[PDB]
């Protein structure tokens, strides 16, 4: 701390935030938000919402020149029901594309971060805020008498939404799950709108929020989400397909991945109960796509969640300790996803982008 010290708003006209598709100004704190804050309501019942805060993929860039960089901050994690937890909070700085530090974040008060000992000089500064937290700002401060400049690289937009999973889980840090991983190795500009199970019913308000955002790439991986609730079926290709056209109105062009749920250990060797199973769903998300495409749809692409993760995956790609489902991928496991997507939807030719 010091007089001198450069004080920056949140709401700074030089800062971005990246992957966050509105900003809620509240008393003092800027809260980013994965969906239109003051619609919140209309994508999901009052308990759920709090999902829309939580920061994963979101990102702040300046450039600067400053030695160093302050933020003061809140961290709200998800309420408990009683059965007490005891997920480390985790904040990375990126310097230039590298990682400069993974922060440990204090939960749950009014809290002040600093990062000393970054590279002299002008850099793009990135901070990629915690993937399961809802993240707030009050401050960003600098060395005195040091510049600060608007990050003005216009990546390609990468939207992608789905899956039945939370992305953060097992990852080394929030810059190194598969999405950010990913992003980062094509030069993509990412928005994730996955939202764990609930978020991937194919509820039309999401279609219209993807419709609504700047997109370059956009990915769609849907099915198990919806058999884990033993209910869709019948109505899952009207959908999908409906979902599909939804965003079309104003993204014709756009290549769009129709991804079949990734193998799940769990969900997809569960016995069949004449109940529709995962192979179901996935042959569903195929059927669509062939339908889309052979009524002159040459931008509607079918992935494979077998070919980018399927049950040949091993237990030494996977977080969960022998008692417990394995479910989630641990830290190589989220670099191997991330390499599976990228040769996949390369394969696709929808990757590079320019």
């Amino acid at each position: 701390r010091a007089r001198a010290d450069r004080s920056v708003s949140p709401t700074d006209p030089a800062l971005t935030y990246r992957g966050a598709v509105s900003l809620q100004d509240r008393d003092g704190w800027l809260a980013p938000w994965r969906a239109p804050h003051e619609d919140a309501y209309l994508y999901f019942p009052k308990g759920s919402v709090g999902r829309l805060a939580q920061t994963s993929g979101v990102r702040l860039h300046l450039r600067t020149d400053s030695p160093w960089l302050a933020v003061r901050y809140e961290a709200v994690g998800p309420k408990p029901k009683p059965g007490e937890p005891q997920e480390p909070a985790l904040l990375d700085v990126l310097v230039d594309g590298e990682l400069a530090r993974t922060v440990e974040l204090k939960l749950d008060a009014d809290a002040e971060l600093h990062v000393d000992g970054l590279p002299a000089g002008d850099k793009l500064v990135e901070l990629w805020l915690p993937t399961l937290l809802q993240f707030r700002l009050a401050e960003v401060r600098l060395e005195a008498g040091a510049t600060l400049e608007k990050d003005t690289s216009s990546k390609p937009h990468w939207i992608h939404y789905g899956d039945s999973i939370c992305h953060g889980r097992g990852a080394a840090s929030p810059s190194r799950t598969w999405l950010a991983l990913a992003a980062r190795a094509e030069g993509l500009d990412l928005q994730s709108l996955s939202f764990a199970a609930d978020g991937s019913h194919l509820q039309p308000m999401f279609a219209r929020l993807i419709r609504d955002l700047p997109a370059d790439l956009i990915s769609l991986r849907v099915g198990t989400s919806n058999f884990m609730d033993g209910d869709g079926f019948v109505d899952f290709p009207a959908n999908l397909v409906g979902f599909v056209q939804i965003i079309r109105e104003r993204h014709p062009l756009t290549p769009i991945v129709l991804g079949s749920s990734v193998y799940s250990p769990f969900w997809d060797e569960l016995p069949a109960d004449d109940k529709p199973t995962v192979a179901d769903y996935r042959e569903q998300v195929v059927k669509v796509a062939e339908l889309l495409r052979k009524h002159g749809d040459q931008n509607v692409h079918y992935l494979d969640g077998m070919r980018v993760w399927g049950p040949e995956r091993g237990m030494e790609l996977y977080l969960e300790k022998p008692d417990k489902y394995p479910t989630h991928p641990n830290a190589v496991g989220h670099e191997i996803f991330a390499e599976s997507s990228r040769r996949e939807m390369a394969a696709l030719g929808v990757l590079p982008v320019r």
